[PDB]
């Protein structure tokens, strides 16, 4: 398995499609009868489009479903040194724009649902009817957040081990070395990738991203709080599982509860409807590991736009 | 400054437009079955930097002349200026106003995302950009090639950092023009005034921070931008020199700077035309308004 | 207001000062008591000079000889652009006990002087130290990216970032108008304190880019300090007085969180060291100046239990 | 990985680390601290002590990342600094001539500028990088312009501590660099004293941390003791305009420029056919250098 060669991907369930934006390619694909309304589907860090493979066949029952990779992901372009919070979402104003062409639901999922909340203040006007923020991590994947715990204490530890063994554009490719400091981190979440093969979706990632978060430049042009004060559409925001470590105490999790209570109170100040959902026993991914629960909460929430 | 009421009526009426996060204003001028421009000023320049000019192109051009974020009458942004964020509002402002593909000329900065624009435009935007003494590199904290900023213009963004601050917030004209007086930079000395200008009266000084920080191109370094311009680009290159009593660069960018820059456009398979005009300044488009539209008449008028 | 900027704002105090070629600066202090009796040596909180300790010197020097010095960059100290890291300041204490002191000392901090007596028990020359006081300490809470808890930028950056601004560089703006008028708008209850009564002498004395490398991060990124405070030489008392967090921000009120001052002792711990810790909820963070009775009464009750059984 | 030299070697604490060295010469004559280049360890000098040991009393030295602590995230040009300082206080215990290559003269400066009072007798800063090793200098090339490539190499395929340790994976992306540098260290094993290296140094040069606090020209304009700066070959490559050697003539020029507005004595000796190591690849040669600039000194 060589994931710097980017020969690593597999067959799924809906044709793949691609889109020039300009300066990248982005992969996508597409389930649901155009006649219905837009949904755009946003996946996690390290994450592909097809991270919503199942909930998209359910989607499509009463949508239109796009699903993308991200710059640095699945078969969408690699761009050494440009990864940022305002590229990764010019990107999908470049693709609602030039591929959907009518206005669209996102629903983002972590760091995807972080850029569907950027999308919700800073797309195009009338791009967006609404957002579903699945499980993000507001403030807590910031280097310097204004409220909470930092990614230092949360993600991060998993990110600097796929910045050192891993690598930009998996230029390092230690697996093993990998494997060794995951096994021996204070992080629950690193502990978890130790395995003897490299999962499908990681091989697909490039750890760039991963270097741009612990080191804080992702998001130095694109501070959370004045991201979350500007947004101009309805947002749901579902919090699943979280905790803090009493060994580190780091945090586990996408963002705690007082980062939910701050973030709520700056979109409310925007003068949106915000909806908050709180599911403390679903893990971040509950599009993939609850797809029907997942899609529930979804469509019940969108009906009401 | 600081509570925007400075503004002050122009040889065109101007219009605004909502681009999302930002409102942008701008003017047009020329009949709109012309070719469409788009012409991006400097750091501290308003739209109306070009107004002689827009006279001269709107003959032959439909033109348009905008204020960037934090200038102007365009919305003033905290923290968010970066050239991506300036670029995309520019791809905005294209797709959603002009709405047919353009000719860029930029001044400075303004030609900085002249070149941002060929390499990341949505496809087809553009035709071919002019980039009016451009400080490749020169405007770069830590570039692949020659002088940084802080030996070129960073000097001057320092004292506006200092004295005038983020919107205005400091606003200390006297304790910036005693400053400026002292400076070792030419450009520098160059504001001390009585009164503020006018276009300095509408700018964001946060602008001359994120230059000065080096966080403004974080997530932009010139070299991949520039190895990947996708349009015909043509590179003016006025004054510039060395002064012996620093070392530090005069004018917007080194030969050594437009030799690299013009390779990397090379490599990326382009048309890269270069006017060295060593007598102009380095708004020429203000200072020499015919001689601008010459240039650029000339060269536009090749294009497919 | 250009009188700082010009160093000319000093004034006289209730001991006579002197001063010592360090090196790079020349550091500026004051001494008192009897050369026979065990050296303690004083640092001051961000933005204090020596005096800060003023009415705690008299009370110390019954018992003890005491040293409390300006800071560089604060007070008679040499101002030293761009040169503001909490290794410089800290080698600095290392150079002063080493010229003048010349005798093992017992150190006490208030906040970042904690945070400084907490680095010279890790990283003094050998036997420099006695054991340390840190007074009211911002253990991580003073870094912009610490292992735990509130950052700088959830504490006491927004008093830093008008610093910052509107004073700037070795005073270099000077707009004390400007900081008085966004003092006024902020939510920092420390930073709208500063207004009322004028420019205070103690902060004539100081140079804010002080200010300017906690706010940006640069003060310790060279010293982290939990690799600090797992390396700790020498016994350590940690006063923790008032904290709370304030509902509409969120933010930090006081020097650290009882999260931080439990992971700075288990680190200390783990150094292999003793470590006292005494909660003094209801006191100002300068009790050496506001309760002077009362930090010499802890100060004097700890340092006596520092003598080999 | 350490093997045995021809001096015994020689162990101080300093307070936060342990550091090594080695010891030659009469103890009665003129003391010498001699500072290794990056990645190098006190027997760099080996041959070279031998030679100044007849005249004068010679230590030479480990720095920290180099059998000295290796200190995770504390490699900054004032760490490095203030050690040797220690060391002298501790140790020497009388006024020292320092000499440094490259790095090792970096850091001379920084004694002549910030040691404690009347440590230092004088200085001599071999093929120094002088602004070329900042990541903002007030002159010239950056690092990134300059050694840069090479520290990028060690930060991805060696890592901090050697936690990454793929040193076939460096191999391979140094043989193809356009850094001739980085070239040079292409082997099928690590040379020794590599081996001894803490890869954390190239870290915090390439990320331009190890000199934030401590900008060179506020170092150069406060120097307090006479400075011999050695400059050894050095050029621009055409094909990527980086720069070859140590520091270029023009950030030479600006060095002089503020070590004279210091008000030092300051002599300059161009050597532009002699390698940046010249004390290890003409030994005798830079002991004569060293030894007449050191016999003008005030005794
Ligand atoms: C490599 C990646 O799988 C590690 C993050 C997953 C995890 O910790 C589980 C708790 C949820 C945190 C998410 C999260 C947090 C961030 O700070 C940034 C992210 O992009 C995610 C993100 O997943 O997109
Ligand atoms: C007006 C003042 O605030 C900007 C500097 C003017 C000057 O030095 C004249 C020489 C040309 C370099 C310009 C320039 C250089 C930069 O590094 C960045 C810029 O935005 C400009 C820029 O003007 O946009
Ligand atoms: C006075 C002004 O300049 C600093 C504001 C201090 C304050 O909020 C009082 C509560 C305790 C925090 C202290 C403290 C906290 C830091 O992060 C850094 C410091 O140097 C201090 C420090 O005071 O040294
Ligand atoms: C990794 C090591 O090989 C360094 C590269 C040596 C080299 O290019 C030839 C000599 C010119 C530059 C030296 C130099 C330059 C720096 O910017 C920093 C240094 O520590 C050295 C230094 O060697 O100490």
């Amino acid at each position: 398995t060589s994931p710097a060669l980017r020969d690593v991907h597999v067959p799924h369930a809906y044709p793949e499609q691609q889109v020039d934006l300009g300066e990248i390619t982005m992969n996508y694909a597409e389930a649901g009868d155009p006649d219905r309304p837009a949904v755009l589907l946003i996946p996690e860090q390290t994450g592909s489009w097809w991270s919503y493979e199942e909930a998209m066949g359910l989607l499509s029952e009463h949508f239109h479903v796009y699903a993308v990779d991200l710059r640095g992901q699945g078969r969408s372009s690699w761009t050494p040194k440009r990864y940022s919070l305002d590229n990764f979402g010019n990107d999908l104003v470049r693709f609602i724009a030039l591929v959907v062409k009518r206005p669209v639901v996102v629903a983002g999922n972590s760091s995807g649902g972080v850029l569907a909340a950027w999308l919700s203040a800073y797309s195009m006007p009338g791009q967006l009817r609404g957002v579903l923020c699945e499980d993000p991590p507001f403030f807590a994947s910031e280097l310097v957040p204004a409220h909470g715990h930092s990614v230092r204490q949360g993600a991060g530890p998993v990110f600097e081990l796929f910045r050192t063994y891993l690598g930009d554009q998996w230029s390092v490719g230690d697996w093993e070395g990998f494997c060794r400091a995951a096994g021996a981190s204070a992080s629950p979440m690193a502990r978890s990738f130790v395995a003897d093969g490299i999962p499908q979706h990681l091989q697909e990632y490039d750890p760039e991203w991963a270097r741009v978060f612990y080191e804080g430049t992702v998001g130095l042009s694109c501070p959370h709080e004045r991201m979350l004060g500007q947004v101009k559409t309805p947002v749901l925001l579902t919090h699943h599982m979280r905790g803090i470590d009493p060994e580190t105490g780091n945090l586990l999790g996408a963002l705690s509860d007082e980062q939910a209570l701050r973030a709520r109170r700056l979109m409310d100040s925007a003068g949106v409807t915000v909806d908050y959902e709180s599911v403390p026993d679903a893990s971040y991914m509950m599009h993939q590991s609850a797809p029907a629960r997942y899609v529930e909460i979804f469509t019940r929430w969108a009906a009401a736009l």
